[PDB]
């Protein structure tokens, strides 16, 4: 059995927009202490990397490991289906025929109760992080938000470059170009909105901008963002959730191709 | 001639609604005591059946009776043309050449008038509403219309069943399965959200979701739908108006294709 | 060099969706005391002209003169990159290879720096306002907008009509017609409200709903709206900004085409 209890569906819901750009089908492992999820899209540069723990569920209890594959369109159909605030509990049996979802309001009358038939997907599970990026920052998930969704306009290029505490976002195209230069600097009064540097080695990082677009849309799971980046590796964006994290892992566009 | 003046327009722009969808032309028979109107859709499953007395209108007069043959799409072009808010007022003669729509605000100043050419429809005018259906329930429009739109995502035919107090909401489908299940009570600190039922026969009817969808939109004119039930007619879903009524009479699918 | 700084971007913002529609590329000759723009539709029957001086803006610099082409989607695209409050910063040097725009909120940190390229666009500027119009007109922008927006669902061409101490607009259509009459007032708690008008003689005009749709968009830029009327020469709906002006130049349709 699998019983696992989110406090307000809204986040399950959020976790899965994360994927529903980007890619299609996705396997959830739920082991005895939570759920992981990997999925990556078509053309092979970007992976979508979930971890839940046992404390970001208000119950959680899995007997077994269980292996639930999920068609994402049909799950993110069967996810507009409560409030945002009900209790959405996933619940499956020892070899799964389908996963059960059941929503609870405030208003304890009337539950919904909905089915997901389970499709079969080959786990090739990737372990791409590393351990030295080149630099790391963190900065106000609405801020990157932003910053992409404007860029995004002028080309279909994003070029993100770190030097001595400069963090400068820019993307040549066409028609014009468009830059935003970020400085790191700790606010008092407001932690929330601190940008954080550090810089092992200079980066000059150039991502298609379709790919930043299906990133930045985790801004409604974390406050913050973090950006490992290296020239050796998959840049990775990591927004995290009360004990887990969603994690997007792109590749840079090549050399040749800047 | 024929004056009726609504208290405001948003109650002839909702009502028009209703027919909006899932039909195309309508005649409206004006008569001494009122407004009927009724409108079948291609297919013929579906009946819409509108019903205005005097005392819903805040001032009404009609010397004979006229009948006023209305293209739906273009009066709804017309009914967006005023506030919410305003006094909206029909008005004819003897033999109509035409309808004439005549706005008025809070601002007594710069009042618009509109005319609607008149078409010839021939009318069929349908009684089917039974004596005794097999079910009666009632619930609030805004938790019928949730039930309605999300089910409808998971397949194309929502199922309607009700036991010894049991109304129970259903639609399987090729994705996956989903299930409503509401019990008739009574909420003391709000009548407005119990739910009434009486059940003289067991039913298990079946309604193409499509149907239901334009169905729903009465929600707009009523806290509560009634909701008559019987494998003998067609199923009858009623909006209440101060003084009048919204009826959606919908054949269940038949038998071989539930 | 040329640095005019906006207090606000979202006023340029408006001024360019003025623009947006109805036009393509448009030449703004920037001289030292302020900015000028002009720019024909492609069937050359509305113009708009733009002038905006420097008490208009927070700050304004133009050492000598200089003339910006720009493709206006691609500047709108630009004109999307921050919020409406930002001080948005023109900024271009002698012989200009491409205008820069730098944005700046109220959190002096992060400013964010856009580019243009400039295009090559032959300046044929036309001065064809009147002396003595027929009529005029002023009425709040809310009001005309609404007006022009009705009426335009009726059919495609708006007729204005002016006798004394009556402001006639009219659309008749296949499906139905339509008529506003506004009459002159002073409203005393609000000046905003009033509807002046002068008559040297009647009017009846008619034009393309397509661009007096296009014309009423200038309404977020000014509280009220100016209405010259002639038979001799193209109507002229004048927005006034803080010292300065958006204008529409509309030819009438012809008389056999009424």
């Amino acid at each position: 059995m699998l019983e696992a209890k989110f406090e307000e569906a809204s986040l399950f819901k959020r976790i899965i927009d994360g994927f529903k750009k980007c890619v299609q089908l996705v396997n959830f492992q739920c082991k005895e202490d939570g759920i992981i999820a990997q999925a990556v899209d078509d053309s092979r540069v970007l992976l979508v990397s979930l971890e839940i723990g046992v404390e970001a569920f208000q119950e959680y209890r899995c007997d077994h490991p269980v292996t639930l594959g999920m068609d994402l369109t049909s799950l993110s159909k069967i996810l507009r289906c409560g409030n945002n605030t009900d209790t959405l509990t996933l619940i499956a049996d020892n070899t799964p025929d389908s996963i059960i979802l059941l929503f609870e309001d405030t208003k304890k009358d009337r539950i919904a109760e909905y089915s997901l038939k389970l499709m079969d997907i080959d786990a090739d599970f990737l372990k791409i992080e590393e351990l030295q990026y080149d630099s790391t920052l963190s900065l106000p998930s609405s801020e990157f938000s932003k910053i992409v969704r404007d860029l995004s306009q002028l080309s279909d290029s994003i070029n993100i470059m770190i030097t001595k505490e400069t963090i400068k976002f820019v993307a040549d195209g066409d028609i014009g170009s468009g830059s935003v230069i970020i400085k790191p600097f700790v606010d008092m009064e407001h932690p929330e909105t601190s940008i954080k540097l550090e810089m092992d080695q200079p980066v000059d990082l150039t991502f298609g901008a379709k790919y930043l677009l299906d990133i930045i849309k985790g801004s409604s799971l974390s406050d913050r963002v973090g950006i490992r980046l290296s020239s050796e590796a998959p840049a990775l964006f990591q927004f995290d959730l009360k004990s887990g994290f969603l994690q997007f892992f792109l590749a840079p566009k090549f050399n040749d191709e800047e």
